């Protein structure tokens, strides 16, 4: 078929499975959350937390869904939908090494119901307690033997894919053990071989070298807020995708469609981008686009607490707080936005 519908598999939305309601899960997980401290605002701060009731959920928006389980199979279903209305092919789960039961549970139910729909998994490897190299290898073996022969598990030309958050708290010399083909415990060559995808955060003189000297296979951006770092500047991405091509690395840019974090993080007014109606996100997903890359990444489709969400949001009111909305725009405007600019994606790959 040639219809302009069907999924693109070189475009990843970042998915987090954090979130409880008290009857699923025994409590309203993360739509309560705390408060973080002003990182420069002085001894004996107790921001406190946000309960995650009914009026007041850790999120400046609102999501169409309530405050969803994503153990709920019945919500799952209903991701996965939006996943194919957005033509989103691939994704890309939050992963924390909780080892515990509620995590296994919900990874299987995603990678279920993600196949019911031809959408594809792959991991976002998160900066977990004493992360290293040994036990990233020992998770990613984990893994792939649990989940690599799963229909809905990714792969890129044969290779299982990784994201990895906060790459840059790992020493170059560490990351050469595991991803050099020399590496002391690398998977090159083995069954446990991925592309691994690191962050790209700060200025060319830092980020070459160490992506070069970790080995890594690619680079991502994550940040939705243009600016926070010089990684997430748009219209840096022409150059970031000139050298990924001249060194042989995979540059999958990250977009969004806003953020906004301020009820979490009340003292981080100033990396809030407004969504305009859509005209940010629009901006943003042309100069991925633009800068001639292979895959793109989107952040996100429900990082509710950072306002990132691509994720149907509604308008409400509480006593206790006005949320924010999608304004002159319908609550699926983002996934159906993302399918357009997943068709322009498409019209520039050969
Ligand atoms: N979701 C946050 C932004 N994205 C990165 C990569 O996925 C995450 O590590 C990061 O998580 C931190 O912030 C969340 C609140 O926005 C916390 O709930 C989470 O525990 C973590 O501190």
């Amino acid at each position: 078929n040639n219809l302009g519908t069907e999924l693109d598999y070189d475009t990843f939305c970042f998915y987090y499975d954090w979130y409880g309601s008290e009857a699923i899960d025994g409590q309203y997980r993360h739509w309560a959350h705390a408060i973080a401290p002003d990182p420069n605002g002085g001894s004996g701060q107790n921001p406190g937390t946000i309960p995650g009731t009914q009026e007041s959920i850790a999120s400046n928006f609102y999501p169409q869904l309530g405050r969803y389980s994503s153990s709920d199979p019945n919500i799952l279903t209903k991701h996965m939908d939006m996943f194919v209305m957005a033509r989103t092919g691939v994704l890309a789960l939050t992963w924390w090494n909780e080892q515990d039961e509620t995590e296994a549970k919900r990874i299987g139910l995603i990678l279920d119901a993600a196949d019911k729909k031809k959408i594809k998994v792959c991991f976002h490897l998160e900066p977990y307690p004493s992360r290293n190299v040994q036990n990233l290898r020992e998770n990613i073996v984990k893994l792939i033997t649990r989940y690599g022969n799963h229909p809905a598990f990714y792969r890129k030309d044969g290779k299982p894919l990784f994201f990895i958050y906060d790459s840059y708290l790992i020493e170059p010399s560490e990351w050469e053990k595991l991803l050099s083909p020399g590496g002391s415990i690398t998977i090159r060559n083995t069954a446990y071989d991925a592309l691994m995808i690191g962050l790209w955060t700060s200025s060319p003189t830092v980020q070459r070298p160490f992506i070069l000297n970790a080995h890594f296979d690619g680079f991502y951006t994550y940040f939705a807020a243009t600016g926070f770092t010089y990684g997430s500047t748009p219209t840096n991405w022409v150059s970031m995708q000139k050298w990924a091509k001249e060194n042989g690395k995979i540059f999958i840019p990250s977009v969004g469609p806003g953020y906004i974090d301020t009820r979490i993080r009340p003292w981080n007014g100033s990396v809030i981008r407004t969504r305009t109606d859509g005209q940010y996100y629009d901006a943003m997903y042309r100069k991925a686009i633009e800068a001639g890359v292979s895959a793109i990444s989107i952040t996100s489709f429900n990082e509710w607490h950072e306002g990132s969400q691509i994720e149907p949001a509604v308008p409400y009111t509480s006593s206790e707080f006005t949320y924010l909305d999608y304004e002159n725009r319908e609550p699926d405007y983002y996934l159906t936005r993302t399918a357009y600019w997943v068709g322009k994606f498409r019209e520039s790959k050969q």
